């Protein structure tokens, strides 16, 4: 699709949205209540906190906002129907109103993992609809989500530029005596200067994989820091993350890095239309074992990046494998080789065409 | 041991707090609970650590669920001694089930929260592993504690008080016509993590918006409100303040918004005191609101708890929970909504014997 406005044309989420419900109807699914906010962006157009749609298998969707909100969202969104409440006591109300208008049978829910998939709403749709039967519906979502139109592509690479912006001022600033919090504070702010809304940053020295900065850890001479960014335009994420030596490595750290290397032209060369990720992760464990790091290895070398940094394909907490299929947007590679120097990471968010992976970062 | 408090508190702290809360587990029969919240996983354990898993036997030592390789670092970080590591997700879901059906548990405690990491899928997969298994929410529990504050959680929260007043300086340097949402929230960002704050949030808001996570596409008008919320750390425990912000020359209706504001502060913290329930105050503002002639720009929620959140309980809500001494609440959070804007005025409060404290 061409000339799009700078947030997308309206018609876009109005044939998801379409797409949506017929996949509803296909598995018996009467509405769907969505409360995920990737899913909310997805079929609305537009972020909007707290996230609240009801989506009917046939007819219109019905957005909550807060009494005052529904101007700018309607400015923001195709959707018609908006109800404003004051107290979120409504908001429930409303929800089995729209229920019970319907005559659902079976609700779909997102049993997610992102704001606003959390349990006391489901307890009390529970109670308040007996009747209902609630089915989990993230299948479906992230079913539609998982292969990227050619906008969804537009955005990521735009995403990705903006993540190479933030690296670049990480690798100027990046010097012994800085804290990861002030390493992280400077990256934060050049991303959301080019325009990203929501964007994450992790900077370690220490081994850690989820690497939150802390405000009294020191970069030292001689040292591994370890940079992550997730960084969004449209609210669609790039992932990539940079391992930077910081004086002379020692000889665990450059052994660790040149396996880290081999293993990124593994995965890069192994993973094409058709494979299985299981396949690769395979030969990826197969190299650790032969270069002596059998217990460095962890599972999950990609994911898929969109709306979540981390959407499926991914681990989760095994039915059938997944395959590589054309225009998923993958991260690779997303694990650490864990040293006690640190976590020895190099990621970038790659399209998968259909002979080749193109690397967007 | 020591009153001096080292820079992320004494361990003792934390080894305490758990013994109390093994203690809350046995007195309401609860075999052990699954702690996934981030913020109750900081306050047992000491420290900020992810994911945050920390399975709680009601008798025995706890243990904590890491990625291999970071168990060394945990440990330097933690009192806690018995840290297990993993290599697949997948296997840490089946280390916290065989630490539950080796110990024969029946009632397991799990937090219904609003936060990482208490989401819908773990509750639905841990239902499905362990059905003999009748899981309680022990949020009450955890609340119950920490709704009243130490003395050295306090301390944190003055901390992070006067680093909001540097990043809502910040805000009132920079706003102007011109400047988008985002651009006003990145140097306030900045500010509030060059003094340390590990995980601040910045809410930036031209249209009026009770969640104003900031848009690059909103910017200031010439004549117009921009509203500023912050909720930044210390350690890990948050402060929460809110200021409105007239960009030029305000019109009527944001002016009369304003005392009404005024005012409604005014009975907020006249009547809130110990052993008042919230929901008695929340009536008498709404009341005031109604007889004031803004019962449609009104929202439910007046105050909240702050803490290893910025918004924990007691809230005012639908069902009591008393206003105690060394509670610490955020007054008033919720906005007045005209079409100019979400109007605000909201500070931390420290809850004393004959009057609230105010921290920011
Ligand atoms: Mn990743
Ligand atoms: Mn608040
Ligand atoms: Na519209
Ligand atoms: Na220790």
């Amino acid at each position: 699709l061409y000339f799009q406005g700078t947030r997308g044309n309206q018609k876009i989420f109005r044939k998801r949205m379409e797409r949506f419900q017929e996949a509803l109807k296909e598995k018996d699914i009467d509405a769907a209540v969505i409360r995920t906010l990737s899913t909310f962006i997805y079929l609305t157009g537009t972020k909007w906190l707290r996230p609240s749609l009801f989506v009917p298998a046939e007819g219109e969707p019905t957005v909550f906002v807060v009494k005052g909100e529904a101007e700018e969202f309607k400015r923001r969104s195709w959707i018609e129907n908006v109800v404003e409440f004051q107290k979120v006591e409504d908001l429930m109300a409303g929800v089995v109103k729209l229920i019970q208008s319907s005559g659902a049978r079976r609700v779909g829910l997102e049993f997610g993992v992102e704001r606003d998939a959390y349990l006391l709403f489901f307890k009390m749709f529970q109670r308040l609809n007996p009747t209902v039967e609630v089915v989990d519906i993230l299948d479906i979502t992230m079913g539609m989500r998982m292969i990227k139109d050619e906008w969804e592509i537009e955005n990521i690479r735009k995403a990705a530029k903006i993540a190479n912006k933030g690296m670049k001022v990480a690798e100027e600033i990046i010097k012994p005596g800085l804290s990861e919090l002030e390493i992280a504070a400077e990256i934060y702010r050049e991303l959301m200067l080019n325009g990203s809304e929501d964007p994450k940053v992790y900077v370690s020295t220490t081994p850690r994989a989820h690497a939150e900065p802390f405000r009294d850890l020191k970069v030292k001479e001689n040292s591994v820091v370890t940079v992550v960014i997730g960084t969004d335009w449209n609210h669609y994420y790039a992932n990539m993350a940079r391992t930077f030596v910081v004086g002379e490595p020692n000889e665990r750290v450059k052994k660790a890095i040149e396996v880290k290397e081999k293993a990124l032209e593994i995965a890069l060369e192994e993973t094409k239309v058709g494979v299985p990720l299981n396949s690769v992760e395979r030969k990826l464990f197969q190299f650790f074992k032969e270069n002596g790091f059998e217990d460095s290895y962890l599972a999950g070398y990609t994911h898929g990046v969109g709306l979540l940094i981390e959407e499926p394909p991914m681990p989760t907490i095994p039915t059938r494998a997944t395959k590589v299929a054309e225009n998923m947007v993958l991260s690779i590679i997303h694990t650490p080789l864990m040293i006690p120097e640190g976590a020895i990471k190099h990621e970038d968010t790659y399209l998968v065409k259909k002979d080749e992976l193109e690397k967007l970062t």
